[PDB]
Order: structure tokens, then sequence, then C-alpha cells
């Protein structure tokens, strides 16, 4: 019954003098943040490492996707930086999971929870086929999630639409990582068409990965713990 | 000039890296720092392999949405690579997004290459993900996708060679790993060039050499 933030925020900044300037603004014991492409090709580990220092947890969200041995290999690489949390393609395939899987076993309880990509967000039928994939993108999803779990990971990143299904399929104790979510106190937050942060936890979602909402906030303490309280 | 050879570091410890490197000319191949060796030593040491004179391929394969794919792409281009590679599986809106953005960076901007099947997928494998065509058909395809976004080439096998660049063009650069210096199995550096290969991933066989300046010498005199 340990403290579990619920609210990762998501750091794209192109300059590190702004990026830490933020941190500075929060509290790690109210939020987990999330180092992408951007953030880890710019400023590396020494960046996570930095984060750390400051004693936030931090997702790796750099979607790993190679062969077996070096997926594995950069999956490691994250364990001896001691991230929370990384990220893999699951179209990577079911032996590329595995062996990330594996090469973890000796970082023990501490070692990063690994996560699944199904399909990238900014994807739809006609970016699919394109790709060749002719399925319907929620039966490839649910493909791709469950090859993830057979691959005995901890879990995928997914939609709110997608969390309740998932959960039934794959195990009620299957991490459910969830971007796209507005703070409810937010502008366009009032919107109906979109899951507040409340409605996707009710859905099933066990993180919401949130950006600029946070990061180009006045008070973004105040903001995440707005949404912390309604949660 | 133009080193075809691009050797292959992953090393684990910083040290013993630039051990290796400190026996090889920068004039006689280029380098390539893959996951392993970025995540745990980041753009530090691939700044270190530029001040020693070597042109870097910056093998990160990276596959996200179109904005964030190009703000890494554009995060290399920052760090001055001479190559950097996307998953073509990202798709054709994500490869275009990452060669726009590499337009301002002028003539000496990275090479963008696509990914297309890795080595590793066979179709058993294919399937699993969702791929029911066969691999060298998917291979095509994907690579005709990266060829359409405008990129400049593509990851691939001695065996898909002759085909990719037959279909696709001359100008379109084929990099290929898996080669190996003179059993029968496996194309030689000469074989693959003549294949029509653009550059060629060697890792072990100079990376475990006593003398392994020694084997890019006689690898580059035997490519004429
Ligand atoms: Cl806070
Ligand atoms: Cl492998
Ligand atoms: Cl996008
Ligand atoms: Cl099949
Ligand atoms: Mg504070």
């Amino acid at each position: 019954a340990m403290n579990d933030p619920k609210v990762i925020v998501a750091l794209d900044y192109d300059n590190l003098a702004d990026a830490l300037a933020f941190v500075d603004k929060i509290d790690p014991s109210t939020c987990r943040l999330k180092v992408g492409k951007e953030m880890f090709t710019l400023f590396g580990p020494d960046f996570v490492r930095e984060l750390h220092k400051r004693g936030f947890s931090v997702f790796l969200d750099l979607k790993f996707h190679d062969i077996p041995n070096t997926c594995s290999k950069a999956v490691k690489a994250a364990a001896e930086l001691g991230v929370w949390m990384v990220n893999v393609h699951a179209s990577g395939g079911e032996r590329m999971m595995a062996a990330s899987r594996e090469i973890l076993e000796p970082y023990g309880k501490e070692r990063p929870l690994l996560i699944g990509v199904t399909v990238l967000t900014s994807m739809e039928s006609a970016d699919l086929q394109g790709i060749g994939i002719l399925s319907a993108p929620q039966d490839h999803v649910l493909r791709l999630a469950t090859l993830t779990k057979n691959a005995g990971l901890d879990g995928v990143v997914c939609s709110a639409q997608e969390a309740s299904l998932l959960k039934q399929h794959l195990g009620r104790e299957f991490k459910l990582v969830t971007p796209g979510i507005r703070p409810a106190g937010s502008e366009q937050g009032d919107q109906r068409r979109i899951m507040t942060p409340a409605q996707a936890i009710a859905s099933g979602s066990d993180y919401l990965v949130i950006g600029r909402p946070i990061t180009q906030a006045a008070h973004p303490e105040v903001v995440l713990e707005e949404i912390n309280s309604s949660l």
C-alpha cells in the first residue's frame, strides 16, 4: 500500500533548463515523469539520472523495436539506469518481448515495469492498410495486447475506450497506461466526448500520461492536486 | 571519400569501446551506435566519436507518432550524425514528417533510412503481429513505402539487395548487415557490394579481430 501517483507528466522539452525549471515546480510524491525519444536523444541518461536524484519515478518511453538480442540489451540498459517503466513495440513480436522480460529477471522486485505498445494513437485504418495490416484496428490492438500478455509483459499502453475490455481478456493485474486524457479543470476538459481522468480510471486505466495541460500551467502543482483529488 | 564499411559498436562498457576505436582510422570506416550503447552512454558518446573524426550511423529505429518521431530525428540532426533510421512500419506520414524536419539542415543533414522487416522475423513471427504476406513481399511493400515518403534508402539483407535495387533504383541507398569477409552460405563484402549494397554493417569480424585496422584495409581493397 505504498504511494502510487497515477499521473505521468510528459516531458517534451528541447531545452534542459526549461525542463528542470518545470520539475522544480512539482513534487515527486504527486506524479511520475515520462522521458521520450526527443528528450532522451537530446539529453540522454544523465537527464534521467537527474530526475532520479530529485526523487521522481520515470517512464522511459523509447518504444524499443529491434531484433530480440538488441531490444533485450536496450531494456537491460534501462534497468541499469534504474527506471520505473520502459516500453517496447509489440509489433517487434513475441520472441523480442519475451527476451526483454527474461533479461530483467535479475533486477528483482525493483526492475522496470515492461510495457507493450500496440497500435500508435496516430494510426487509423488508412495508415494501417499502408503498412500491410488489413484487420480492423480494434481487433489488431487486441491481437497485439494479447501477444504482449502472452510474452509475460506487465501491461500495455491503451486508450480509455480499450481499457475495460483489455482487463476483461488479459487480467485485472495487467497494467494499463493511457494517454490523451485532459484535466477536468482545464479548458476543453469539460467536453463530454472524451473521458475525464475519473472516468478513465473507473474504466480501468492505471496511469494517465498527460502533457501540455500540466507543463503549460502557471501552477502545475495546483493542476496535479486537482487531478489527484478527483481520482 | 566514401567508406563503405560501418562498424557496429555494441559494447556495454565505455572504456572498452573507446579502446577499440583507438585502433582504427576514421578515414577507413564509419561507426554504428545502436540502442544499447545509446541507452547506456547517450549523445556524449556520439559526440566523442565525432571529435575523433568518425561519421556515425545512429541506429535507434525510431517508431512513434509523426510529431514525436520527427522531433527525435531532428535531435539526431542536432547531434550531427551522418545517418539515422526509422521503422517503415510507423507509416508514410511518420516517415515524411521526419524527412521534412531535416530539410533546413541542408546537404549535411543525416541520411534518413527506413527499417523494413527485422531479420528476426520469419513467417510465423509476422503472423503473430498481424502480417500474412510473405516476408519478401512485405519487405518490398515497406521499402516502396519508404521511397514514397522521400527517404534515402533502407536497411536490407544480402538476399534482398539486387531485387530492391532493380525495383527502386540506383540512388536509393541499401545498408546491409550480416556480411563476413572470407562458410559459402554468407556473402563476402565484395559479393554484397556487387549485389547492390551501398554500405555494409559489420560487427564481430572487425571488433573481435586481433588487428581490426588490417581487416578493414583488406575489406576496402577487395571492393576496388
Ligand atoms: Cl506537485
Ligand atoms: Cl536476435
Ligand atoms: Cl503526430
Ligand atoms: Cl497465417
Ligand atoms: Mg514543491
